[PDB]
């Protein structure tokens, strides 16, 4: 619930990420799309 | 498609995010989405 739409879906953003990198074909997309990764990641742990 | 996948799908984290954020009460959230906010301006406004 409150947290598909700030987690659940960066997960395909992440994802989606990957299919753009190639066809957008450079490497900063993979840095954005890593960079949020860890940002995504606080909330796919939230403490533990 | 690309960006439709990774600007129209991202402003609406950015916005769900807002949503979650008074009632999640950590300011971390706007933090965070604060810098996902310019990850997605590179998408938006791809200069370079």
């Amino acid at each position: 619930d409150y947290l598909r739409e700030l987690l659940k879906l960066e997960l395909q953003l992440i994802k989606q990420y990957r299919e753009a990198l190639e066809y957008v074909k450079l490497p900063v997309l993979a840095k954005i799309l890593e960079d949020e990764e860890k940002h995504i990641e606080w909330l796919e742990t939230i403490l533990g």
